């Protein structure tokens, strides 16, 4: 039967709270901005590195308008790199001023049936499901990206306009899952 189906466009946005290695707990429902974007991501992808620059920018340039949080539910047993002590260096790093998450029990992103790392969530002012997918058409190298599907949709949206009917599907690694945790998706 249909199993872990990807969270369909118009959803609510789905609460969580979780704690940012710099310190603190965010819980997503707390950000008012008109726009919140979700981040699924980690510290060592390549996927991420190569578009979290990108992330920040646009995180800038829309401060007081779009919200951004990044979260990492990564099994950092088995993934050093993506310990929460790494977290809060790569925030450092890369200027992520914005909250950056641990979901440690990978609950939330099992919740939002998440699979890569960058993967997006992006949610308006009555806080249902806009834009769903990836941040651009290469994560990976900014010098071969054609499309910034990401910022197109948050565009999209300052317009009151409607993102891209083509569907842009996360490009990514697949998000670490703990053992035991590995989503079984099912397309029926």
């Amino acid at each position: 039967m249909l199993q872990y189906p990807e969270l369909p466009l118009e959803s609510p946005l789905i609460d969580a709270e979780l704690p940012d290695p710099r310190g603190g707990r965010y819980r997503l429902s707390q950000f008012h901005e008109p726009l919140l974007a979700v981040v699924f991501m980690c510290n060592h992808c390549p996927y991420v590195k190569g578009s979290i620059g990108e992330l920040v920018a646009l995180a800038e340039r829309y401060r007081g308008k779009v919200a951004f949080v990044g979260i990492n539910a990564n099994d950092y047993e088995k993934y050093p790199e993506d310990a929460p002590e790494k977290m809060a260096a790569f925030a450092e790093e890369h200027g992520i001023f914005f909250p950056y998450l641990l979901d440690e029990t990978q609950e939330v992103a099992k919740a939002y049936r998440a699979l890569r790392t960058p993967e997006v969530f992006l949610f308006d002012e009555r806080r249902l499901l806009r834009y769903h997918g990836r941040v651009n058409d290469n994560p990976k190298d900014p010098s071969k990206v054609q499309s910034h599907d990401l910022e197109a949709a948050i565009e999209a949206l300052l317009r009151g306009e409607e993102p891209p009917l083509k569907e842009a599907p996360a490009i990514g690694c697949t998000i670490k899952w703990r053992p035991g945790n590995e989503p079984e998706v099912r397309i029926g």
